[PDB]
């Protein structure tokens, strides 16, 4: 999969290390080797959350497959828990968008995943 | 619902109120505690409509339902007036992807939404 | 189409006219009007590809239909193409997500493509 993180927090409070470990993190949640795992992380947005502009973030996890239900509780209470440790992020000012795609609309090295 | 904006307007040209603004127009169209209401804009982008760097925006809407034929052309009137009034943008110069997100396939508070 | 990359590469190095290039590429790919072509190109992010920070890059094309297996394949070449010879990154350290939009899910002015 692939995990992106926009922010207002600013890029001096995310921590040295922090896009390994979202890796790290990742790869051993999904089973997935680290090499295929990708991570964004945008810090320093103009956002609000309910009105806000306490720190929160908008996310988005894409991957082929191993998304449903019980699946997406628990991506969610790993990086909401990631996001709240070293973002000093809440976990209510957070929403994370799962996508399922399918094989052939991923496109990686000249072609795709189909 | 959550609206993220991306435009090549300077940052200087996005009024002060205007994360607000979005926040309360947005509750008020879809009749949701704008406490859920999250709102992102992105300015200063390197982009181009139609190969001209005219003002422009890459927006998109996600929402748990409330995504139609109708409440879209409802939308796309109200985010583009909001969009030309305040930073000037064309209103064609303007796309919005809208997304009818499934409440499992959003992560709040370390869980979902459903 | 829409398409979106999203890159560590720092600003200097994207060349003058990669937006340009991208916008008649993808009519040429397509056969549509490159005046309805929309590309944003986003430098400079804290990103990482199977844990290294090497030069990656992490797109998106959507279009209202003209997605589709043998598409998407050429689609991908094409842009790894690009992203190769413009600005250095490997095809094997890209990843595009494409999404066959439905027209009532994709606003322009004030209305929609439906
Ligand atoms: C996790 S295994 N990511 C690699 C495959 C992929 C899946 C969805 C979107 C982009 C890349
Ligand atoms: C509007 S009520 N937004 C909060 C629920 C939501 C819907 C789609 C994506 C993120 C959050
Ligand atoms: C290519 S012809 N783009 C214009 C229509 C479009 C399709 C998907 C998303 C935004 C705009």
């Amino acid at each position: 999969p692939m995990f992106i993180v926009n922010t207002n927090v600013p890029r001096a409070s995310v921590p040295d290390g922090f896009l390994s470990e979202l890796t790290q993190q990742l790869a051993q949640a999904t089973g997935k080797p680290p090499q295929y795992i990708a991570v964004h992380v945008v810090p320093d947005q103009l956002m609000a959350f309910g009105g806000s502009s306490e720190p929160c973030a908008l996310c988005s996890l894409h991957s082929i497959g191993k998304i449903g239900g019980a699946q997406n509780r628990s991506y969610s209470k790993l990086l909401c828990g990631l996001l709240a440790e070293r973002l000093r992020i809440s976990p209510d000012r957070v929403y994370i968008n799962y996508y399922d795609m399918n094989a052939a609309n991923v496109g990686w090295n000249n072609s795709t995943f189909a």
